């Protein structure tokens, strides 16, 4: 149809055989790399060289919480979203370096954050970090492919259209978002409580879901052996419920239940899968129309408020906008916006100031139960198993590694303090979940934890010569290998410590020093570029889901190699920043402390070393 | 600084602008025409911060230490009472602009006034002059804050769509808050720099919940417009090898949701403010001075 | 001279009465604000309501170190620079208003910042203050002189 109308309009206008300017190739699904090559030797076999690409498929992904997020929906939508961009890119790049012209365009989304500003959009971490991606993909490209290849990407606002179309930034139906959020909002009220309950109650999870059974809110608020956590949601549903509405009257539905049930599975909770079997169900209406239509104007409320225009632009505009970008010549590696004037928070990032640690939320360190996990970095796991253990009173400290001979080396270096029993050893592989379950089963629930990546930065070209066949650079199944190791990972991780009542959680970017090549800085600013719209995302998501976790990100990537240590008194004194940094981002906040604003502050942040 | 190792013409810029201006969905942003430069930035925006090295602190022992301001007065009498109480300062200055400023500062802190360690002198419109005595009389300042003499008005932005804006805030009354706000931190920072202080806060204005929007927007432009000033003195400073570290501390947010609703955040955004201003004023060991540390230590502006 | 190569590519590329479509109105020093309000009143008398206001003019600055600036230098370029732009916003916007639509387009310039990161430029500290300031004054007024009246 599309194909037909282009024609039809490329007629009226007075071009000459229509037929041969609009080709169509169906059934080629962005997901799968085959159908990306047979779209690239369809279009190579039909008009020859190509000049433009203008990679623009792309889906919202898999639509739930980071802590209700399958693992096998975010590699869908990181193959989707960006890994599919730099296998078209290398698939072309050859060609249009061949004919000394070329250009690439990305189409992103505003959502995402920009340059040393991060922009959290809840709900959506995938699209958020691939966008994230793609920028920074643009960015770092945009130096290696010059001069013959230009590199942009375009991140428009929100844009009319569809009501059941679109990325997901536009509604749409208010109706279904609006449900699907008081959904989540009961899901994580009650799941918060029950993990607030089981942090301190001595009962089991068994017994605390048990007074869940009855389905009756009235029976949980006067019970006297109910924690204070259960009586406090039983309070709050009378005084923010509706009499019309049984949800004021009952907790829950079977698919709540199932969804809490698989939270709790996920979590390292033991419960029978039939213990929600037997739940009431609440008669209809359970949420009446009344709070769907309210909250639903709230969010199409604040999406209109977003505007300082009043007026969100056409597809036609932003077309027409993107049009007339592609005539300009001398720009590459930047983010063209063709609508903004957008309210919402940012997230600078890009922080490289910072202290020591306030002493109380150093004696929290006592006692307490820590996880390190990384493979290549040997020394500073070291270290930060010295630093937690002998200077700050740590109970035990558990060393994840991938393979064996990570296990052995770690054992080695720190011999004296695993026979002491307080630097123990475990084997992830990529099954990283059940590493962290046999170590939560075996020695208990975590507090602070840091997690380094495991594989190195590699050294392959990113860019060949011109009269090369392109065989030894960067391939798309290293590039897989690259997100699924430096992104996949830090994601699998994050979720598996969230659902496991973590303490807080450091990620940890690669490592560059004044040794690395140019092709390792590239790929290590992608990497840190991608994983900090994913880290405020993650953090601002936390902090509106009411949960104690604090994720952090600590930065040992530098933008340039000018910044880099050249004396072994710089490399010291940034392995002590280090752990300072890290100090700052897991020390736990003391309960009385955490307030709104305290909160706010120590979530999502990125600081660099 | 080019990616592409060519500076496009002006024409190619004439032309982007012409294509960009037919937009009609676009106000308030930045274009660049052109980029994909190398050069070093200074982020803003921090937030999340903590209680500087002891080392620092015991630096400001002794140290003499000025306070400027007009329409904060409990901001500097906080802030006055720490440096004195707290940390073993000698004296302190006031700098003011107005007599009812300094008889006010005056019976404030009436107690240290009598003590000797809180003393006034006017500066008006010429401060320069009024730092002059207070180094002659008094000696060379180490740390010092500066904070702004006026208020911020209230006067339209925009009036009705068959307004006449006559109200509206007009081109002499932009001249002087840019006076206030911009001129006066540019001649308080020439004029520590060239009197070799050890540290330089400068503070934007504050606002509260109780702010009006046009009170925000004005905010808001002050701190976009100083950002830039402090940073590139800054790293001015630090090229030019100059032992001053200059920086900015933050009482003002984006939107009213940011800011506190009670007074036990208030006062814990004071407490922010004082530790803030600790960390931007504590003066560093020249034996701990270094490039790298040099590097962090200027330019920077954080959020309280 | 600019006006008579204009006009004449005007007459070449096929337009009528070059004469009526390009005026000059020079003389005008931008450092002054009874010349600002003579450009304003010489455009309206010619042309009438004015829809893009194409806010340029701009000169380097002191050229000097910070600690080496005359607070006259300070001043004029802040005049220059800054100043000017809301004297002309504020003269040319009623009319936008009254009819509905209007664009003012000022330029920046890239050494002076971006939201979130801020650009050192050495010896030009004027310059890049007074530019990040047209650069908040832009994003800070797109809200109340919207929908009527662009700013970028």
């Amino acid at each position: 149809q599309m194909q037909a109308m282009i024609q039809s309009e490329l007629a009226e206008v007075g071009y000459t055989d229509v037929e041969d300017r609009v080709h169509i190739a169906p059934g080629c699904d962005v997901s799968s790399e085959a159908q990306l090559a047979d779209l690239v030797e369809r279009t190579l076999s039909a008009f020859g060289t190509v000049d433009y690409l203008i990679n623009n498929a792309g889906i919202a992904g898999v639509e739930e919480m980071v802590i209700d997020m399958p693992v096998e929906g975010w590699r869908h939508t990181l193959f989707a979203n960006l890994i599919s961009n730099y296998s078209l890119m290398r698939k072309l790049a050859p060609l249009m370096k061949k004919q000394g012209s070329g250009y690439i365009l990305n189409v992103s989304s505003y959502f995402g954050g920009e340059k040393d500003a991060a922009i959290p959009y809840p709900n959506r971490a995938d699209y958020a970090v691939s966008k994230a991606g793609q920028r920074a993909m643009a960015e770092v490209f945009a130096r290696f492919l010059g001069p013959e290849i230009q590199i942009n990407a375009i991140a428009p606002g929100p844009v009319e259209g569809d009501r059941l179309r679109g990325t997901g930034e536009r509604p749409g139906l208010f109706a279904r978002r609006a449900r699907l959020i008081l959904e989540n909002k009961r899901l994580n009220e009650l799941h918060a409580a029950l993990i607030a309950a089981a942090r301190t109650d001595e009962r089991s999870m068994h017994e605390l879901v048990e007074l869940l059974l009855p389905n009756d809110v009235a029976a949980l608020e006067q019970n006297p052996a109910a924690p204070t956590a259960l009586r406090e949601l039983a309070r709050r549903f009378r005084s923010e419920g509706d009499p019309a509405a049984s949800s004021s009257s009952a907790l829950l539905n079977r698919s709540i239940a199932a969804k809490l049930l698989a939270r709790l599975h996920n979590g390292g909770y033991v419960l029978p899968a039939d213990i929600f079997a037997n739940l009431p169900n609440p008669p209809d209406p359970f949420f009446t129309r009344a709070q769907i239509d309210r909250e639903a104007r709230k969010v199409r409320d604040g999406i209109m408020g977003m505007l300082y225009l009043q007026r969100m632009p056409t597809e036609f505009d932003v077309a027409m906008a993107t049009v007339y970008y592609l005539a300009d010549r001398n720009v590459s590696g930047e983010t063209f916006h063709p609508s903004g004037g957008l309210r919402y928070e940012r997230t600078p990032t890009g922080g490289e100031l910072f202290g020591l640690p306030s002493p109380e939320r150093l004696a929290e360190l006592v006692g307490s139960t820590v996880y390190l996990i990384g493979e290549h970095l040997t020394e500073h796991l070291n270290l930060l198993a010295r630093a937690y253990l002998e200077r700050y009173g740590a109970r035990q400290v558990v060393m994840i590694v991938e393979t064996e001979t990570g296990a052995e080396t770690m054992r080695r270096l720190l011999h004296d303090h695993v026979e002491a029993g307080r630097l123990m050893t475990i084997v992830a592989g990529d099954q990283i979940e059940a590493a962290i379950d046999q170590a939560i089963t075996r020695y208990g629930r975590p507090g602070p934890v840091v997690c380094t990546p495991f594989r190195p930065l590699p050294t392959v070209p990113l860019v060949g010569r011109k009269d090369s066949d392109w065989s030894t650079v960067l391939s798309e199944a290293e590039f897989a290998e690259l997100c699924e190791h430096q992104l996949t990972h830090h994601f699998r991780v994050a979720r598996k410590i969230a659902l496991s009542d973590g303490a807080s959680l450091a990620l940890v970017t690669p490592e560059t020093t004044a040794t690395s090549t140019t092709e390792q800085f590239a790929l290590a600013n992608f990497i840190k570029t991608t994983l900090h719209a994913f880290t405020a995302t993650i953090g601002v998501e936390s902090e509106r889901t009411a949960q104690r976790i604090l994720i952090n990100q600590v930065d040992l990537t530098r933008r340039a190699r000018a910044e880099e240590p050249r004396d072994p008194h710089e490399r010291q004194q940034e392995l002590e920043r280090f752990i300072e940094a890290v100090l700052l981002v897991t020390a736990p906040l003391p309960p009385e402390a955490d307030t709104r604003y305290a909160g706010r502050i120590h979530r999502g942040r990125a600081i660099t070393v």
